[PDB]
DNA sequence: CGATCACGTA
DNA sequence: ACGTACGTGATCGC
């Protein structure tokens, strides 16, 4: 049982308490508190909100660092009362987290998912509380007041469980001085946001609206034939029965039209330039200024975007609602995309810093491969260096074919080489993309060994390890399915490589906040993209930012070999290069 | 509403 | 025979 409670009391206050604060809304942003659950020594209570919330009391004893609360989620709850100007400190033991770290495959994403791994099923699912989609809703009273009070005291019941199999893996610090730190760290840049140029964007939308219908009239009339260009359907019959292109790859139902397709396609017909640039076109209008518009903020024209913590398999960290981690770079036309993400404040311009070659620096470091490491302490170009060594030529013969094809060597080493996936790559054969690969090996056998041992402590221990000792489970090891067995292989080889650098830059994170708090700098962190972080500053710090940034990501842990940081600013992000 | 294509990023 | 890890939008089916 529980007490449905109409007030406030002290015994509700104890300083150490499993804490509910419920956001049902999936975007968490100003989003309204339905229910607060605390369980603790003295019993079990529901609070409502509007109570609770206004409550000095209450309000004090959230913010107190010295009362420890455990929860689930705890960057949900501390960003909804951000925007309630309420600040939640204190948060000791967060189980999502905890049930991420010890094994991110469970796809934990509520309270009844974690106690399961523990056998502890007196909770429900959110979705059998809330429902599911259209039918999402808040229940009544009595029915949210249970549900709030039963996840409370899951959360209270699973601490010391959940604890003691951290410990034992060798994860508690990696939960407590890591994950629980950034958690916090992610609600500030989170609940700060990017201000959006939005007439900037409106602009840009009309120019490529133009564009596509420049491109589109001119697809028709070179198909003799109005379609809905946007279907790989139509588009398949237009290209290979009306057009007679060649086949070259079939999907399940019909044909692959995919850019790679199309780039063999072009030299047969002026129609598969334009589709592929119709193609770019329609994906900046879609995604990046109709789909950036529907969720910047229509007071402040700022995003906020939500990073999944607790999602991905190797350690990093995904963005969504917008995901800012994917805003077009690589082709000149989206790269302009950036020139609408501007400082907040004026007179504040975007820096941002990025690691140069963390994966494969992190690579030199765990196979402790001669070649490669001194490749880095030299601080050569890695792609041309492994040019030079599988081509066996000096640095003045490697062309620029030559170059490409080793940096997609690189990329294969670091994803899991295998012959099949370079040549599919390079679009050469299996025999010559073993050739390739063969001739890398021989140039880096400590690669090559560590590659073999890791595949096989994979298979001895069940799992892979980060630096930081975040893990990964691979049943499928011993899979007697080729491709299956393949897909485990190839996750070994890389998991420990991507997840050591998501590692690196997450410690960097919790390190920069420190040192911008302990230098009163105003500057604040906005994003993190994998290998990179995004701040906006004062101008007036530039000069510091330029000296602390870079010292403070390359110090955050110490390898075998150097850490470079590249960094730039500007008045966007795009003029941040 | 739900997998599949496709394409954006590191 | 599949390159590693993500998210969003569109089409198309029931």
């Amino acid at each position: 049982a529980f007490t449905l409670a109409d007030r406030v009391t002290e015994e509700m206050l104890a300083d150490k308490a499993a804490l509910v604060v419920e956001v049902v809304e999936e975007n968490y942003h100003d989003a309204p508190i339905v229910g607060i659950a605390v369980v603790n020594e003295h019993g079990r209570f529901f609070l409502r909100p509007e109570t609770a919330l206004a409550d000095p009391q209450f309000v004090a004893w959230l913010g107190d660092e010295t009362k420890k609360k455990s929860m689930f989620d705890s960057k949900r709850a501390a960003v909804a009362l951000k925007w309630k100007g309420i600040e939640l400190c204190g948060v000791s033991f967060d189980l999502l987290l905890a049930a991420y770290l010890l094994d991110p495959a469970q796809g934990v994403d509520d309270v009844a998912a974690a106690a399961k791994m523990k056998q502890y099923e007196a909770v429900r699912p959110d979705e059998a509380v809330y429902g599911k989609g259209a039918k999402r809703a808040v229940p009544d009273e009595p029915v949210l007041a249970e549900h709030l009070v039963r996840k409370a005291a899951a959360i209270w019941a699973l601490e010391r469980p959940f604890l003691d199999e951290l410990r034992r893996n060798e994860q508690d610090r990696l939960l407590v001085e890591l994950e629980q730190p950034l958690s916090s760290i992610l609600a500030e840049m989170e609940f700060a946001g990017v201000k959006v140029d939005t007439k900037r964007l409106e602009q840009m939308g009309e120019e490529l609206a133009e564009q596509l219908r420049t491109v589109e009239q001119r697809i028709y009339e070179l198909a003799g034939q109005e379609f809905n260009i946007n279907s790989p359907k139509q588009l398949g019959v237009i290209l290979f029965e009306k057009l007679q292109l060649p086949v070259l790859k079939k999907t399940k139902t019909g044909y692959s039209t995919s850019a790679d397709v199309l780039e063999k396609l072009a030299p047969y017909h002026e129609i598969v330039e334009n589709i592929l640039h119709y193609r770019q076109l329609g994906k900046l209008q879609s995604t990046y200024i109709e789909g950036l518009l529907k969720v910047v903020r229509p007071d402040t024209k700022k995003v906020h975007t939500i990073f999944n913590q607790a999602l991905t398999q190797t350690g990093r960290l995904s963005s969504t609602e917008p995901n800012l981690q994917n805003i077009p770079i690589r082709l000149e036309e989206g790269r302009k995309i950036r020139q609408a993400f501007v400082p907040s404040e004026s007179d504040w311009l975007i820096f941002a810093a990025d690691y140069s070659q963390i994966e494969l620096r992190v690579l030199a470091h765990i196979a402790e491969d001669d070649n490669l490491m001194e490749a880095f302490r030299r601080d050569l170009d890695i792609h041309t260096k492994t040019a030079m060594d599988i081509f066996q030529v000096s640095e003045d013969e490697v062309t620029p074919n030559m170059r490409r094809q080793a940096k997609a060597v690189n990329f294969g080493i670091v994803y899991g080489i295998s012959d099949y996936g370079l040549a599919q790559n390079l679009n050469i054969s299996r025999k010559e993309a073993a050739e390739f690969i063969e001739r890398y090996f021989e140039s880096f056998p400590g690669v090559k060994r560590y590659m073999e041992n890791i595949v096989q402590e994979a298979k001895q221990k069940g799992y892979v390890t980060t630096l930081l000792h975040r893990r990964r489970y691979l049943p499928d090891i011993t899979s007697r399915n080729f491709n299956v067995r393949s897909f485990a292989e190839r996750m070994a080889m890389n998991t420990p490589i991507q997840g050591s650098a998501a590692d690196i830059i997450k410690k960097a994170m919790i390190d920069l906040n420190a040192r911008l708090k302990e230098e009163r700098l105003q500057a604040r962190l906005l994003l993190q993209v994998h290998d990179e972080l995004i701040l906006e500053a004062p101008k007036e710090e530039m000069e510091r930012l330029c000296r602390l940034v870079p010292e403070v990501m390359e110090q955050a842990v110490t390898l075998r070999v150097p850490l470079k940081v590249d960094y730039h600013y500007g008045s966007t992000w795009y003029d941040a290069k």
